[PDB]
């Protein structure tokens, strides 16, 4: 029984790190990347916490869970994953694993402690259940100021980056290290197998670093992506809804924009400094050699492309790309550049673990593309397969299916749907859906999605089968 | 032995604009109906949107038995239409020998009257697909950036809230509906077989669009506007302040275009009275007015400014939340109702006056008792509404108010921030005294009330709120 554990990020994307060639100066994670698989294709389940973490632990859709949107914020009607859904948790422990869990949950108060694990420290650990969906009225009069020509200390916009007072040392990172190296150091104590979970709010926005990291990344300097800026021409109307208030942007500068990615590069370089901590801890331990790791992010996060900041019911790839690493110490490095989803954690962690079943798996063990690399699904379509059903209490009931060349996003909640050409239009600027130079490609991936939501039982597919009547 | 049927049932019609209420337009030809028959003065719709509202008056049921607690068609609800299984009013009346007709919106999913054995005559609904994509209001959403830019569309008005249309009455959907009244009412006297008509009018929704005279009938300039209009929302719940449909920006309107909107309003409402009297006469020159049992009723209100809100949007108001309703049963001495009503009463009343067959539940009570009896037929029963709000177009919000004559409770499951307003010394609802401890007694009570209306329904939310109520439990 191999020793596990998962270094989890918050809205952490795909392609800041320096081994992706990105801005970000990333040594540790760097080194993680070349050690173990790259998936550098991988992509999560949902642009939003709860649904993308109910689907990493338990290894279900939230169709199947019932976890379908965020818990415990306006105007969710949700405040907790079924304690009748054990996750990799319950079903680690059931076979002998301490399980430890450091920092947020979002799955409903006390659910590590609830499952089996040790939860050490984190927002979730001591709360009472189903309480009030957390409204966002702070927000909101901060958002009405930044409207009306008002900022924040030292000309900062507190709802979208900010320097914080003092040091690495007294931030809620440097704590969840702290947490993450006490569990390393009990561990190396105990005979027994152990599963840790590492759960990081960085980098979630406001994009808040104390200095060095607060200015190391000079705003005058940053590289702003062709998708910056832009206005949204033919896309769905949920993209341009203020959904949570901090999306009204019409107050943002080019230099507030900026900003964002100077205080966000800040956070990557702050948590590559976080992973070093622990990687070493590990080592100093005799726990690393055989140490089975996963660094995954929950979703990406908007800087500006399509004129967009945070995340929203969308499934444009800066926040439906995410990255991940998967350290296996019997096995040599490897690149995956074929598409993997959020639910291959599960099995991979079943496989690795000989977890119990309790029930299906939607996704795919990702063993067999980290010991044969891309060969391993030689003949198999190349797809992935996204899902926006709910933002914070709306509806949207969205689908994505991504290949290498193409992305086609069903919105059932609107007459417009998405189509991108992602070999010649990769920052998704034009919706091709009406553009009868694509009928094959479309009427291919139209296909593909019914396929797709056929195999995992999708009560949508009836409704599918009516939007899209014109291609079957 | 079965009686003949007609319900007149308008759009966004709120209690308080007749003449016969004391209200600003005169009504002559509904106020006529209204002292022939039973005036439900503290009538109150199920819910302040469309299609929740008419599946509750249609079935009978609430929206968590029906599953139709959104409207349908629309950017960005999960629903089409009332599933065929709920055959309502309309397939039960057709199933015991009634000629079933339909007028108008039905708002229930495409050929719904015609799929339930109605003859659809005319509407909206009657030809459409069913299953179509959502009306996504992206025209809706430029005009309003045209008005943030401070433009006017043609003279000087904004056609998102009021609008002066060509033409005359006779150019109208209104003229239409009214038409297709007058056939439905000739092909009936003709018919040996009980007839149950039901014209449902377009109007008043807003933008509020009249022809001349009706658009400048009611002068702007003399409006008397109420003393909860355009306030700053103090300590009110966030759903209030979101631009769900992109018209409920307001932060452009003057207190002009306010009024404008009240007159346009008023001119609806007199332009409704003209088509009422047209359908009466009708009904009096085919000798089918003496023995017709009559149902007037709107589906929901409307906002003109009050707390600063248009049209309607997921809250708990009076504006809103109260429906004009007349009940003309030709047996029975005129009377005036004060206890409150409920939408879900209707479809008990259709079924005592027909004998309709039951299939399944009732969630309301039959309103002929208190037709024939008054008010003291509930004499030692509490005076209670319950209103649901459970979506508007795609956002869940899972809302429940209780209301007395003195006090309304509303629980806002998707915010931390409940309602209660004190009726009798703050009609206006301007006051949110949720968090004032000398209001904690009525509070407890409306609580307990509230369970046990959650608990008489079934309503699943009944977990979550004793989760949410645990300091009463
Ligand atoms: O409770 S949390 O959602 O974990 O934290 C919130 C809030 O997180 C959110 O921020 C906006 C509003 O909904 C989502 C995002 O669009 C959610 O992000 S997510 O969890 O990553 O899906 C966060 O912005 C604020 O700083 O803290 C509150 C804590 O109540
Ligand atoms: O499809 S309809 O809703 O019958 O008509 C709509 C629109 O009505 C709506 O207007 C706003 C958006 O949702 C509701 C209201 O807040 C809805 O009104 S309701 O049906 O009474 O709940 C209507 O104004 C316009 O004429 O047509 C559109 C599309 O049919
Ligand atoms: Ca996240
Ligand atoms: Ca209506």
């Amino acid at each position: 029984k191999p020793n596990v554990l998962i270094l989890l990020f918050d809205d952490m994307r795909f392609d800041t790190f320096s081994y992706r060639n990105g801005p970000v100066s990333t040594p540790n994670i760097d080194a993680l990347a070349n050690e173990g698989t790259r998936f550098d294709q991988a992509m999560t389940s949902t642009g939003l916490s709860s649904p993308s973490r109910a689907a990493m632990f338990t290894g279900r859709w939230g169709h199947k869970t019932g976890l379908d949107d965020n818990v415990g914020l306006y105007h969710s009607r949700l405040s907790e994953l079924s304690l009748s859904e054990g996750s990799v948790i319950k079903r680690a422990t059931s076979i002998g694993y301490d399980v430890s869990y450091v920092g947020k949950w979002h799955l409903g108060a006390q659910g590590p402690a609830l499952r089996g694990a040790n939860f050490m420290w984190g927002h979730d650990k001591d709360e009472e259940r189903n309480g009030r969906p957390f409204t966002p009225y702070q927000t909101q009069k901060n958002v009405a100021r930044m409207n009306a020509g008002e900022r924040d200390k030292n000309g900062e916009k507190h709802d979208y980056y900010k320097t914080l007072p003092g040091t690495y040392a007294d931030t809620v990172t440097a704590k969840e290290v702290n947490e993450g190296k006490l569990m390393l150091q009990n561990a190396a104590k105990s005979d027994k197998p152990f599963f840790g979970i590492v759960s990081f709010e960085q980098p979630h926005p406001p994009y808040r670093v104390p200095e060095p990291y607060a200015s190391m990344y000079d705003y005058k300097d940053i590289k702003l992506p062709k998708n910056f800026g832009i206005k949204r021409k033919h896309k769905p109307m949920a993209q341009d809804d203020i959904w949570w208030p901090w999306h009204d942007v019409s107050h943002m500068s080019e230099t507030d924009w900026r900003k964002a990615h100077s205080f966000y590069y800040g956070a990557i370089a702050m948590i590559d400094h976080a992973v070093g901590e622990l990687i070493n801890t590990a080592k100093e331990e005799g726990l690393y050699d055989d140490l089975h790791i996963i660094l995954v992010g929950d979703q990406g996060s908007m800087l500006g492309e399509h004129n967009l900041y945070d995340k929203g019911p969308y499934a444009y790839d800066e926040l439906m790309r995410m990255p991940l690493i998967i350290r296996d110490p019997s096995l040599e490095p490897k690149i995956i550049n074929r598409q993997v989803s959020m639910l291959d954690i599960a099995p991979t962690l079943r496989q690795w673990m000989t977890l119990p079943l309790d029930g299906d798996e939607d996704g795919r063990s990702l063993l067999p593309l980290m010991k044969q690399g891309d060969s391993a699904d030689a003949g198999k379509d190349d797809i992935s397969l996204y899902a926006y059903e709910w933002y914070n209490g709306g509806w949207f009931g969205i689908r994505a299916i991504r290949t290498p060349e193409m992305k086609f996003v069903w919105n059932p909640g609107d007459s417009r749907d998405e189509l991108y050409d992602l070999k010649n239009d990769p920052y998704e600027i034009t919706n091709q859906i009406d553009n009868p130079k694509y009928k094959k490609q479309l009427t291919d991936l139209v296909h593909k999605m019914a396929g797709e939501l056929n195999r995992i039982d999708d009560p949508s597919l009836t409704k599918f089968n009516h939007h899209m009547k014109a291609f079957l």
